[PDB]
């Protein structure tokens, strides 16, 4: 039982590659890969593309055909349409399957197959799958989304302030790999100052794309990431540039505005709290409305509060090696009294230095 | 043949390599490593060790005596007597030499017959011994000015992993700078501590060769008392003063008269006169003021900067407050080399061009 290992090892890998194919495209369902191997040769590949498109495990059977029969399915999560009865109708021994169901109870999927005299086994490189949905996952598990927040910093420790958002992240591989981030969150997160002070779209160029361009990502596909505006004082207007663009704009607001807004844009009402709008309960409305996660652009107040308040599950961080002095403020400014550092890469002349909550 | 300049690629790595092995101990000499190479076989290695200790060549040629006489010699830097007596057949000096009066030492040779062929791997011969080259093509003396910082600016209370790899930067240094506002506040040693370094604890660095960093403290107005920790170490410590101090200091005190410069002692004229003093290579240890006021004076060399994944009050300093420094987009600016983890820290590297 080690050639299996190995062998197992190989094909669950397949799978987990499988599945981030649909990482831009795929919210708020989850990813989900799955290969179907019959005497040592793949019989049929699938995964979640879009989301009220059919699952992973249908794409990899509907391929397979009667091939199915023989032998074994590895899927990147806990397979629960009848979605169990489909896989049971195609007649595979063995399923081996990264992690089980996240939500508590519901964790019996595999029993109801090794009922059928299918052979099961969950755990196998499930650190990996647990990588793969990082939002989805915390949504579930807690009522809030996945927040990302992105700081742009010079040496000195200084950042931009009314320069337009085109100069937000100055090199061509860092701007790049913002697009890039951006393009696999459910929404994006920004406040009103910004918004205001600035004019942006908040939306993901698609010729702004590395090789993921043609990995998925036809240009047809594009998904425009939601975006989430805050303002208590319903200072953004109907012709701001961030509400004509394709794809939903969502307002939180303290009080209803009354204005015209065109059919894309929402508003959610939040309770204020000591003074301004209680960013915790803005978190979990969006969680109850399904975001898995969301990409915080935003200046040093609202990542403040964010950072104050405990929500940042990620700090991506640009560092640019120029130095400034003045005109531009400061990153931070902190009264209270939680990091670690993960990844670390080049970006071109800049550094990227991820940190997690954890 | 092109054996030759490939075979030769080989036994000029171990000459480098060798010098590195007296970084710690040289100064103010430069790093030197020779290797004498007959028939195939090293027949002789040296390297520069201490202050006024033999040439890298003088170890290499008693080591190979007879067994000189028939092949090449690997040098680090150009040589000058003992070489042409012993009688080699030819030379290999990876770089010309700074000092640029002089560079008619490997033709000298060309003299004596033995054949002569420069330049080889200089990209890191330079690298060796970036201070001293820096010092004599310039007054200068090379400096790398540390960092500590938090996620958001502002400023040691970095990890452990942090300070022992600091330790071995310090060590490979001429000289510490501090400012009196360092001393007063966090009354520190500024020394080597020989228990903090790695695997340097082997290849060289015998714990009894240990040597401190020369220690100067920028102190305008004598605020420094003598009875801090700082001139209590072993080791030598001078003041840099804008007057003379009246009080009796321990006898490894110096103190280096500059004069004043807009409220300060002036930065510019000091580091002229530590390359005068022979210092090839300055490690600064301070708050970001002087830190403001080095990098505005397109004084540093290179940065290290460490960051720590905290987050520190409002009242916190860092560089992103503080007036002063409003034309720092007109001093020389900085590109980075390698970043690296360190413990829980970062530490990015940054070098000038
Ligand atoms: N990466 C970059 O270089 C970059 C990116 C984005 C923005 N910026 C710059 O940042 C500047 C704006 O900075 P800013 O500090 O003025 O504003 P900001 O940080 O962008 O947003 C402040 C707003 O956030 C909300 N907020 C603040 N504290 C809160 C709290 N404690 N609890 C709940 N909500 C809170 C408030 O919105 P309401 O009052 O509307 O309720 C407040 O007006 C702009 O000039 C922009 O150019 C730079
Ligand atoms: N090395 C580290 O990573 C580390 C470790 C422990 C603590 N610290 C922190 O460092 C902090 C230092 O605070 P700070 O920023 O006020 O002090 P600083 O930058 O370390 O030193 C300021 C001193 O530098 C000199 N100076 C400043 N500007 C100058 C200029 N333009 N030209 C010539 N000389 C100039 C002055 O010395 P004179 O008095 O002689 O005029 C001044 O008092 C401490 O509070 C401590 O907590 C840093």
């Amino acid at each position: 039982t080690l050639y299996i290992q190995g062998q197992d090892e190989y094909y669950m890998a397949r799978a987990l590659k499988l599945a981030q194919r649909g990482r831009f495209t795929t919210h708020p369902n989850p990813n989900v890969g799955c290969v179907i191997v019959k005497d040592g040769e793949i019989v049929g590949e699938g995964y979640h593309q879009r989301a009220g498109e059919p699952h992973a495990e249908v794409h990899a059977l509907r391929m397979a055909g009667e091939k199915a029969k023989g032998a074994t399915a590895y899927v990147t999560l806990e397979p629960c349409p009848p979605c169990c009865d489909a896989l049971i109708a195609a007649g595979v021994a063995r399923v081996v399957a990264s992690m089980q169901d996240p939500n508590q109870v519901a964790g019996r999927g595999l029993y109801r197959l090794q009922q059928a005299g299918i052979d099961v086994s969950h755990g196998l490189m499930m650190s990996e799958a647990e990588q793969l949905n990082k939002g989805f996952l915390k949504r579930m598990r807690t009522g809030f989304p996945y927040i990302q927040l992105k700081l742009g910093a010079s040496l000195d420790g200084r950042t931009a302030m009314a320069s337009g958002e085109s100069q937000w992240i100055t090199s061509p591989q860092a701007r790049r790999d913002v697009q890039l981030l951006r393009a696999q969150s459910h929404a994006i997160l920004t406040s009103s100052a910004t918004v205001l002070a600035d004019d942006p779209a908040l939306t993901v160029r698609w010729s702004e794309l590395d090789e993921q361009t043609q990995a998925l990502y036809p240009q047809q596909n594009l998904r425009q990431p939601i975006r989430i505006v805050i303002d208590s004082q319903n200072r953004v207007t109907p012709v701001h540039r961030i509400v004509q663009q394709p794809g939903e704009t969502w307002f939180a607001r303290t009080q209803e505005d009354s204005r015209e807004w065109p059919e894309t844009v929402r508003t959610l009402l939040i309770p204020e709290h000591k003074g301004h709008l209680d960013l915790v309960v803005l978190m979990m409305q969006l969680g109850k409305q399904q975001i898995n996660s969301i990409w915080v652009e935003a200046g040093p107040t609202l990542a403040g509060a964010l950072l104050q308040a405990g929500l940042v599950d990620e700090l991506i961080v640009y560092i640019a090696p120029k130095l400034l002095g003045s005109d531009a403020r400061g990153l931070c400014t902190l009264p209270g009294l939680q990091f670690k550092f993960k990844e670390i890469r080049h970006v071109g002349p800049d550094v990227c230095l991820h940190l997690v909550g954890a």
